[PDB]
């Protein structure tokens, strides 16, 4: 199948990422809302709206298939893309639940949900979590690892501080984290670090990574193998400057 | 006498607070472009563009002045709106110059601009101060003091770990800080306070506040009297949700 990846900016490179490193699909379109990004700290009609207008931007590629990356477009935008589309929309929430149901069998397990505002207002992971059983789900809304990440702070003591800012509050110690942003596989290991750190635990807890949950959804629910696709055709377009998200492509999937 | 003030999002609200302060204008039409904010994070083109669509939203309007409040758009896009432009626009960086030059007469003082990537990327600073005599200047971009600020992180570990983060490597003590971005005036004094406490100083560097220099200028260029309209016809649109933009305003107008 053709395939298009939308996500808001460059963050969802970190689902072109797992797709490409799956080698399942041999053509992928990618569009950014560069010129508009971030989703996650503007209201549920400014997204929905900006979803209907990603369908507009594809449409005419004839693509087979469209993966969501942007877990705030997925969380407050994915229905009413699906009800204008003729083709499967596909985001990147479900297929973590998927995952998570796969991975976490002690439904009691607390689950600790980290994205942006609008995507943890939106009840959109609390609600599906709670419709599969799980009981022990808390929520929090990390808004400013986004910029952070795109400044490449990914280490240092404004990564840790800022990190202390939003998990110090905690009641429960988390088993399972849940990514639910784009932006967040890019500092997963210092959420690891810091709550061994900070809670003198041996292990780690799970991370879901929501590009892998998806490839494996997709790998499913398609039948696709993997280690297909070695020399896929992936072309880059945004509403900013594509050069710019060009090179930032070269980053985020190197 | 009617204007429009125009800024990518709420940060203009600071310019706002200083245009209501003087008391001088008896009608306002603020329009934050808060689906698209940021503006500082993204490239010349798009920004240009930005503010064309600007001066298409306050045609209805009837205004007899515009203001950018913004530093990036009045860095970016200022020359092409007023080419295509039947009033009056007044951006930010100019009167801040006038301000400097007013206040600054030693040319070899040292100035050090703070603001957007954007803004500081395009020497839109550098440039006039130079055309002015000032040529020690120093410029830094300050990138993740925007959302922190829009977080309401204007104080504690956090704002002071950002800051160390840009200010740790600056060896010149600046004797004059331009903010060069609508936000920095929510965190003037733990600006001042930083410099003080990293140079060990009794008394901060002078700070130009982009929002009080355009007062002033407007008061210069147009005569008008201080103190005239207590009560004046102040209307907020958005391309975002303007409920949402208005409750900000309570809180930066406060
Ligand atoms: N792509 C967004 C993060 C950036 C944004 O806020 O637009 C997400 O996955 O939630
Ligand atoms: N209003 C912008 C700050 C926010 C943005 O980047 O849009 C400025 O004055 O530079």
């Amino acid at each position: 199948m053709k395939i298009g990846v939308f996500d808001s900016g460059v963050g969802g490179f970190s689902v072109l990422k797992s797709l490409l490193k799956a080698q399942i699909f041999d053509k992928i379109i990618y569009y950014g809302d560069s010129a508009r990004v971030p989703y996650g700290t503007k209201d549920p009609t400014t997204i929905k709206q900006f979803g209907l207008e990603a369908l507009d931007f594809f449409k005419p590629h004839k693509i087979e298939l469209l993966i969501v990356a942007c877990n705030t477009a997925s969380a407050l935008a994915l229905e009413e893309m699906q009800k204008h589309s003729k083709i499967p929309i596909v985001g990147v929430i479900e297929p973590s639940i998927l995952a998570i149901k796969q991975q976490v069998k002690d439904k009691n397990a607390p689950i600790l949900v980290l994205g942006t505002k609008a995507t943890i207002q939106s009840n959109a992971y609390d609600n599906a979590l709670k419709q599969q059983g799980y009981l022990n789900v808390s929520h929090l809304a990390t808004s400013l690892f986004v910029p952070l990440i795109e400044e490449n702070i990914l280490e240092g003591e404004l990564l840790e501080t800022c990190m202390r800012y939003y998990f110090t509050p905690l009641e429960i110690l988390p088993e399972v984290v849940i990514l639910g942003c784009t932006h967040f596989p890019l500092i997963a290991q210092k959420i690891e670090g810091y709550f061994m750190e900070h809670f003198a635990l041996s292990t780690p807890p799970l991370l879901i990574h929501s590009g892998d949950a998806i490839v494996e959804y997709l790998q499913q629910k398609y039948t696709l193998k993997k280690n297909a696709c070695t020399f896929p055709k992936v072309e880059f377009h945004a509403s900013g400057d594509v050069v710019w998200l060009e090179k930032q492509a070269k980053e985020w999937l190197k």
